[PDB]
């Protein structure tokens, strides 16, 4: 499972969004406690160490919290560091915390997501009116023309000119494999792929009362757009940002228009491709929820009406 | 599973070197029949078809056999081109064949691979003396300096002077579960990986006699090498070609010296990295075998000695 952490700490895009994010609430947190939600290998806990933090708690449920604690040692902070194992919900901690950071986010936001794990521990540990970083999630939303799909999908219908087979017919055949299932892809895509203005559906603040409860109702919103010019829609892409409070706020975003995070995008794959063209109008509505399979696991539905054509809902799943 | 017939197609190593070495035994093939043993989409048959066989039976165990047939006739070969569902084993053909063609190379040349099958259709549908395309296959062994390894392991020792927290120890860490297995690795290297000269420690005429046995018995061979310098030895990776008959035949290779094909390379890591240097000595054995799980599933046995470290035995499987 090394692959997952050194993904994360080669996503420079990530740590040191987190690693400014954390300093710039220096004064926030100067000779005071934090609470660090998935600790992982625990850098943040560090980070939080190097603002000033009194005594940081790292609490990770994984095997991986042994490492941590070999971390903070090595890097002299076993007097301030404290590595717990042990999900967040049942650690005790000594005593009630100043702020709370955590690296919660799943692909999409919420697929295998800490956030109730970090509500829960704002909750129970948090101090009335205590830090939480990030502090704040935004949605969004565009309407996608996926350009490694189009070259995966129009390349059969190339080998004829390429060695002499026609292979057509297998065009239809990647599509209905590619495009006709419901799941949610995780790919990383780039501005040449978006095809209309993104829309934010959904702002979070974490410390907002009422938000555990959103979270298994459903969250997500309606939005509108219109499309750039004319492409083949392969159907949506979904990303977030998070906020970190400042002066100006540090914002880690997942959009394919900014740099490459190891988050990338979950893509929303119609059933098929549809011809669109400038101006041609895209609405509809998105939702982010809990499998009743499993919670952990995340599901999102979708409705949308392209232009004129009838609206249609699909619902997607990790 | 349509992502592993587009790899394959876009494999245009792969492809021309079978266009190609199909189009130059058009003198063997011209207006006699062909069995093409695992067809998949049907490109290969319809390559033998341009060759000018009178007759091509292709046949194709997996649900992919529709999209071939459909490949045929959109080729207009419904009429010499048949395609035919099924195992080869089982198959009922109308007559005896003239040559065989098949793709039927796996991973490390035997993981999945079709070479039993194609042996089988050999001896039961091939006309004596008939063709075999391809009709050999050699292996390939050389010791590695992956790079890309080096970079995830040594990475952990950076981390201090990028976010200024020291995380030496999970390079420790990193290369326990990074190499502390004993899976067969699939990855493609570089001419840079290759650490001393590439041994060639085994040949197979697919037409002789007693293969079947051997490929029971296990297929390898001894090696020796002598290293190009210093660096960490990660272990050894192992490749092949297959040759079709022409004239100069026609070679297609995996080798990481070579073009990339879809195959790549199986690598063999050591439980952690070996410092060698110029001229280090490094000999073993190399064993391919069935996995008596699953004769499907390749095993690789290696018995290697570094330098005049005492002699290792490392026992890996896909
Ligand atoms: N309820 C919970 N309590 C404690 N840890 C949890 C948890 N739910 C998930 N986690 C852990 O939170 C971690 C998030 S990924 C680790 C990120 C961490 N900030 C780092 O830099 O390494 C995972 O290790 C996961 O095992
Ligand atoms: N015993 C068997 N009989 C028939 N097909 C087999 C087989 N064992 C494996 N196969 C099939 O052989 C194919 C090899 S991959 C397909 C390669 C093919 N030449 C192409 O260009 O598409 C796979 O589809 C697999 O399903």
């Amino acid at each position: 499972d090394v692959s997952v952490h050194e993904e994360m700490i080669a996503d420079q895009v990530r740590t040191e969004a987190y690693r400014l994010g954390i300093l710039k609430n220096w004064a926030a947190l100067r000779g005071k406690t934090v609470l660090d939600v998935g600790a992982g290998t625990g850098i943040l806990s560090i980070f939080c160490a190097q603002a000033g933090a009194r005594r940081v708690y790292a609490v990770e449920a994984s095997a991986i919290w042994q490492q941590a604690r070999e971390v903070v040692r090595l890097n002299g902070l076993e007097d301030r560091v404290h590595v717990l194992p042990g999900p967040v919900e049942t650690v005790e901690l000594p005593e009630r915390v100043d702020a709370i950071v955590s690296e919660w986010m799943g692909y999409g936001l919420l697929h295998e997501s800490m956030l109730s794990s970090v509500l829960h521990a704002r909750t129970k540990w948090l101090k009335e009116g205590g830090l939480l970083l990030p502090a704040s999630a935004e949605l969004f939303v565009a309407p996608i023309s996926d350009q490694m799909l189009e070259w995966r999908l129009g390349f059969w219908s190339q080998v004829k000119q390429h060695y002499g087979v026609d292979m057509s017919c297998m065009e239809s055949f990647a599509t209905r494999c590619l495009m006709g299932h419901s799941e949610i892809v995780v790919q990383d895509l780039s501005g040449e792929d978006v095809l209309a203005r993104p829309q934010r559906f959904a702002q979070l603040e974490l410390a907002r009362a009422g938000l555990e409860q959103e979270l298994e109702a459903g969250v997500g919103g309606r939005f509108r757009c219109s499309c750039y010019g004319s492409a083949p829609l392969h159907g949506f892409a979904v990303w977030f940002q998070v906020t970190f409070p400042g002066e100006k706020p540090l914002v880690l975003s997942t959009s394919p228009l900014h740099p490459a995070t190891h988050w990338k995008q979950a893509l929303l794959y119609l059933n098929e491709p549809v011809p669109v063209e400038q101006d041609t109008d895209i609405s509809g509505e998105i939702t982010l929820l809990p499998s009743p399979d499993n919670p952990r696991r995340l599901r999102i539905l979708l409705r949308y009406k392209v232009g004129d054509h009838e609206e249609k809902t699909k619902d997607f799943a990790m």
